């Protein structure tokens, strides 16, 4: 589908103008807040008038004001407009013209730069746009089509903006170079001379050799980490996967947040009653994504760690945060025995390092003693109420060790990571993880891309990674981690 109700440089001024002059009653539009930065404004149009209703995302979920909690702005603008009621109705999307935010939109970048990128980093099919230096308010599409052998070129196409319309010389006049993209897209040019000007994909300028990643964190520093986070941002409409299992009447209880909602396609399904919100994530180690536990799902959990073969449990949150119940004890107390359904859980030993509890817990099936195995918790306790934190030392200390744990134990089943939501912290985590992975098997010499694997992990359960603050704090993780080798 479409993300276009979505405006990234507008203010609420700007967007309340745009509702009156160019919307109806019952047309909408999100932006950031000017007010809250990290926060976001839902803009809507009733009675002749324009209401802002605000959004927060402190790291764990999108919290509408009088509204639901969301894993995205997508899941939030698509539930609403389903009537799934806010009464106030999103009925007409509000469509942004700026291009900011699409992968295949350069800004100012030079002709010169231009031609390195997509002879270095391009393939056939890659396509970017850029403004003119030249003809101020014109772009260049710029396409490869096929290094030393001349079987491919860079074919440059002029765009021209005429009274806010965008054309190639000839044919129509598009309101966006989104609309002038899809169509050549869909109805490729043609040369005189027979080539096809396919514009296969945007080129990736996001795939960085892991050695220069301190110099790609210098250059987003100066603000190009807005840029890059916001474009992966717009491509979460991409990823509105059914999650009609977690709906279902009798599953509505076992969802901490009920509009937070595993994908069908990757969810855990509970075999021997079948649902958990948990979802298995294939980056080579594998992962389950998960809630913290409610009262009526422990047994639940416990089903899924033994079912799943799970040896390791990453918990990425206090039981309590901010006098608010995160995540319900699921473990015993230290020595002790307890019966969670059909499965019995001994914590053997507790040991405490500065950032995080380890809990050594035997797992078995009630009635079979043979069904043993150990399962070592990891409990992270020193992450920080509001944002993320200062430094990564802790956070990749505390990785390498649950990668050295799951690494010593044999046919080792996914690693269970959760914090609240299962989708912020937990994701950050789960995205630090696979990226330190790659470099620690194939070298300081490898092609690492950050937001390509957040859309990969995103594919697999809803609004994986929450904030700009995490997306940043993933590069710094991976930088500390490339700078201590
Ligand atoms: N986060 C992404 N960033 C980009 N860049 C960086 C940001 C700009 C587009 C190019 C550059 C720019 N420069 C100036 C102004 C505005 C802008 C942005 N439009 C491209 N794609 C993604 S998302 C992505 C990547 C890789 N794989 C998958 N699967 C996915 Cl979804």
């Amino acid at each position: 589908t479409s993300r276009r109700w979505f405006h990234p440089n507008i203010t609420g001024v700007e967007a309340e103008n745009l509702l009156l002059t160019r919307g109806v009653d019952g047309s909408f539009l999100a932006r950031p807040s000017k007010s809250n930065p990290g926060d976001f404004t839902l803009s809507v149009r009733r009675n002749g008038a324009v209401t802002h209703i605000k959004i927060q995302n402190t790291g764990d979920y999108y919290d509408l004001y009088g509204g639901e909690k969301f894993a995205t702005l997508a899941e939030l603008v698509q539930y609403y407009m389903e009537h799934h009621q806010l009464v106030i109705e999103l009925k007409y999307p509000l469509n942004c013209a700026d291009p900011t935010s699409e992968r295949w939109f350069h800004g100012h970048l030079s002709g010169k730069e231009a031609e390195k990128l997509l002879t270095e980093k391009g393939k056939h099919g890659s396509f970017l746009v850029r403004e003119s230096q030249s003809h101020p308010g014109d772009f260049v599409l710029s396409v490869r089509t096929g290094s030393n052998d001349g079987k491919s070129k860079v074919t440059h196409v002029m765009i021209r903006c005429q009274e806010l319309k965008y054309d190639v010389g000839g044919g129509e006049r598009f309101d966006s170079l989104t609309d002038l993209v899809e169509h050549y897209k869909k109805n490729p040019m043609v040369e005189t001379l027979g080539t096809v000007l396919q514009l296969k994909q945007p080129l990736n300028t996001t795939r960085i050799n892991a050695a220069e990643i301190e110099s790609r964190v210098r250059e987003l520093s100066k603000q190009g980490f807005w840029e890059e986070f916001e474009t992966l941002q717009q491509q979460e409409c991409k990823l509105l996967y059914s999650r009609k299992e977690g709906q279902r009447q009798e599953n509505k209880n076992k969802n901490r947040y009920k509009n937070i909602l595993p994908f069908d396609h990757t969810r855990v399904v509970l075999h021997d009653s079948d649902y958990i919100n948990a979802n298995i994530i294939m980056p080579k180690k594998s992962y389950i994504a998960t809630q913290g536990c409610l009262q009526n799902t422990v047994n639940d959990f416990w089903r899924m760690v033994f079912q799943e073969n799970s040896r390791v449990i990453v918990m990425t949150t206090k039981e309590v945060e901010r006098g608010k119940s995160k995540c319900v004890k699921y473990w015993p107390d230290e020595y002790a025995l307890k019966e969670y359904g059909v499965m019995r859980v001994r914590n053997v030993k507790e040991s405490a390092a500065h950032d995080y509890t380890l809990r050594e817990l035997k797992l078995s099936k009630v009635g079979q003693g043979n069904t043993e195995r150990t399962v070592w918790q990891y409990h992270f306790r020193t992450w920080p109420d509001h944002g993320v934190p200062s430094d990564p030392g802790g956070v990749l200390d505390f990785l390498e060790e649950v990668h050295h744990k799951q690494e010593s134990i044999m046919d080792a089943g996914p690693v269970v990571v959760h914090c609240s939501a299962g989708i912020g912290r937990t994701g950050t985590f789960i995205v630090i993880d696979i990226l330190i992975d790659i470099i620690r098997e194939k070298g300081v010499d490898c092609d690492i891309d950050v937001p390509k694997t957040i859309q990969m992990v995103r594919s697999q359960r809803s609004g994986m990674v929450q904030t700009e603050a995490q997306y940043r704090f993933i590069y710094m993780a991976v930088q500390h981690y490339i700078e201590t080798l």
